[PDB]
């Protein structure tokens, strides 16, 4: 699925994201929007073997299971697939243990780079949420 910026600014609300861990909203929509595209069938190789997946690309090195990240953890405790789905639960529940594990939202690099200090607001500015 494809989403919508304000379409996945109020899934992403309803879900608990608003402030959790203190970050607004916007740095989540932003987020995902550098790390995706919106697209929840997003999947990138990694040069050391794992994989990430989803909205918020999340690394089967740590997070998800794939079968074919050797030495890796699945710390979410859930198959990598369930990051791809339509439906963000999953996501959104292994995104709130990521940024709660001491480096906050650091941990999506694309977050660090090119969310991180600007005006993220904008990024759920007019949507009905
Ligand atoms: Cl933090
Ligand atoms: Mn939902
Ligand atoms: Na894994």
């Amino acid at each position: 699925k494809v989403f919508g910026r304000c379409e996945l600014a109020a899934a992403m609300k309803r879900h608990g994201l608003d402030n959790y861990r203190g970050y607004s909203l916007g740095n989540w929509v932003c987020a995902a929007k550098f790390e995706s595209n919106f697209n929840t069938q997003a999947t990138n190789r990694n040069t050391d073997g794992s994989t990430d997946y989803g909205i918020l690309q999340i690394n089967s090195r740590w997070w998800c299971n794939d079968g074919r990240t050797p030495g890796s953890r699945n710390l979410c405790n859930i198959p990598c697939s369930a990051l791809l789905s339509s439906d963000i639960t999953a996501s959104v529940n292994c995104a709130k243990k990521i940024v709660s594990d001491g480096n906050g939202m650091n941990a999506w690099v694309a977050w660090r780079n090119r969310c991180k200090g600007t005006d993220v607001q904008a990024w759920i500015r007019g949507c009905r949420l």
